[PDB]
């Protein structure tokens, strides 16, 4: 047992709201270092079939607006990441945000616009987050893009994500992150290690408890 009486009940109300929308469900794991990262990657590589593993290297450009919502583009092509780093390393933030918004979604360009719940578990290093994430897919209709006042905040994140699909409803995401507010020496910046259990489809809280207990056996 991981959740208390009052945490359990509140997670059940987030699970129902998740299936009722572009709203996502993510259980974020705190205090992940390099030995943790590599131990999760090794363990999941052994038990997860090759057709359920997804290896990706990319750059996450996040524009943060005054009302705190994020516009995030994910550039998957290394050629495009390199062309970005060289053309904008000396440019203004207004020039960079106007370009990031100008991009149309390709297979190599993945766009998502957030619109704003958070629960932190007491004695466990986890945090349940539920945020409305609107993807602009381009094979379906795209929603209205946000207004650029010029006072936006940009956060660049070079990521090396390993996506392990466990069941038909859940997905483990262990990522090697290099966060920086500017573009220079980004790929030289020390690495942050992040672990997340993402739900692709809605599930029972007891099934969530089990899947979290599995991950905790490897971390500890």
């Amino acid at each position: 047992t991981i959740f208390s009486e009052n945490e359990y009940n509140e997670i059940v109300e987030m699970l129902r709201d998740y299936s009722n929308d572009n709203l996502e469900f993510e259980v974020s794991f705190k205090n992940i270092n390099y030995p943790n990262f590599m131990r999760i990657t090794e363990h999941y590589i052994n038990i997860t079939p090759e057709n359920k593993i997804e290896s990706n290297n990319y750059l996450d450009i996040s524009l943060i607006f005054p009302d705190k919502n994020v516009y995030r583009v994910s550039l998957f092509n290394q050629e495009q990441i390199g062309e970005f780093i060289t053309k904008f390393s000396k440019a203004s933030s207004n020039d960079i945000s106007r370009y990031i918004v100008s991009l149309d979604p390709s297979d190599d360009i993945e766009i998502v616009y957030k619109n704003r719940k958070l629960i932190g578990i007491d004695n466990w290093a986890i945090t349940i987050k539920s945020t409305e994430e609107i993807p602009l897919v381009a094979g379906k209709s795209k929603i209205s893009k946000p207004k650029i006042t010029g006072s936006e905040r940009i956060m660049y994140r070079y990521k090396t994500r390993y996506s392990f699909t466990i069941n038909k409803n859940s997905r483990i995401d262990i990522t090697d992150v290099k966060s920086s507010p500017i573009i220079w020496k980004l790929m030289t910046v020390p690495s942050n290690y992040e672990l997340e259990l993402e739900l692709i489809n809605k599930i029972d809280i007891n099934t969530l408890e089990s899947e979290l207990l599995n991950v905790f056996m490897i971390i500890q």
